[PDB]
């Protein structure tokens, strides 16, 4: 309704459809105060019912996942009748279509993606949570060709070709060591451009993924594949742990270092020029505002000051309209 919109529409102005899901539309807008680009996840929650609730683990989910290589919610908006979620817009596109542009990726390019990937899905598992659709289509890039994870309605506490063989069964798994078994899954398709199990018939694709068998094509280096095998096993219990991911020799090649896995900005202290032109807005004292902003309650205050950090860094001014 109209009325759904009126409170949106005073912090945001809309910009084009940029994409549409399943239950919801993405539209580029423009936050007013600060001039920052942003992505606004629409859904109508009536159209929803059954995955109405899986809507509200999602977002649970993404304020509990603040990391540079996790989307980052800044704003969560429900009315009557909607549910807005604003976010990190990411204008570099799917991982699906830099690897597809590519034809593939070579064993080095591989690990400059394929380290970022380990790292947001090695911090999404340090808080409890499984994402359970890990595939390039879930991974965008943001101006500065950084890795950012989406999509976390279907998270534990998907998509055929990227499912554990337990899954396929309908068996009992652990959300880690199918996050592991799909990142294998994403490994493979770096490195080669196509997908380790494919087939036009399900049932074939059923099978092919429980057996576990894949071309091993010319141009993998002998360690790439060993690691290959080590994620891609379809006994769960004998695939590499997270831990062992992070610093495993394939990963360490031409970096010397494991992955840095843990959140960069955790809940440290406010950014003073920030808070300070926030308050120069909001008719109350700076220990105040700094007390509004600590609550974290995803209001336009939490996307303004989140925004105008993001502004901050971009080397514009410190300032709001
Ligand atoms: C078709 N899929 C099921 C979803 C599709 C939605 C559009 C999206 N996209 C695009 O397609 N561009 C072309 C640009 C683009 C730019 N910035 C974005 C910023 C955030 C998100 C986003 C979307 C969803 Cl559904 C989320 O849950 C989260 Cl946490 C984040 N999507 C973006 C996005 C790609 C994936």
């Amino acid at each position: 309704g109209s009325k759904d919109y009126d409170e949106l529409l005073k912090y945001y102005e809309l910009h084009e459809t940029i994409g549409t899901g399943g239950f919801a539309k993405v539209k580029l807008a423009c936050h007013i105060l600060t001039g920052e680009m942003v992505a606004i996840k629409i859904m109508d929650k009536n159209t929803l019912g059954s995955d109405l609730p899986r809507i509200k683990t999602e977002i649970e989910a993404l304020k509990n996942l603040r990391h540079q290589h996790i989307c980052q919610l800044y704003h969560v908006l429900e009315t009557a009748n909607k549910i807005f979620m604003v976010l990190e817009y990411c204008p570099g596109g799917e991982l699906f279509d830099y690897i597809i542009s590519q034809d593939r990726l070579s064993e080095e390019e591989t690990r400059v993606v394929f380290r970022q990937i380990v790292s947001a899905v090695a911090y999404v598992h340090s808080q409890g949570y499984a994402h359970r659709d890990l595939k390039p289509e879930n991974l965008l890039f943001d101006e500065y060709h950084k890795l950012k994870l989406i999509d976390f309605g279907l998270c534990a506490k998907g998509s055929l070709a990227y499912a554990a063989p337990e899954l396929i069964q309908g068996k009992s798994y652990l959300g880690s060591e199918a996050d592991v078994w799909s990142m294998g899954i994403l490994l493979y398709v770096l490195m080669c451009g196509f997908l380790p199990f494919d087939d036009d018939n399900v049932m074939a694709l059923y099978k092919k993924i429980m057996r576990g068998k894949y071309d091993v094509p010319k141009w993998l280096s002998p360690s790439s594949i060993l690691l290959l095998q080590q994620m891609l096993q379809v006994d769960p219990k004998k695939r590499i742990s997270m831990k062992n991911l992070l610093n495993h020799p394939w990963i360490m090649q031409d970096y010397n270092y494991p992955v840095e896995w843990q959140s960069k900005n955790p809940f440290i202290h406010l950014d003073d020029d920030c808070v300070t032109e926030l308050s120069v807005h909001h008719r109350n004292n700076r220990q105040t505002m700094e007390d509004l902003i600590s609550l974290w309650q995803y209001d336009h205050l939490t996307a303004t000051y989140l925004l105008l950090l993001a502004k901050k860094a971009r080397g514009k001014p410190v300032r709001l309209r």
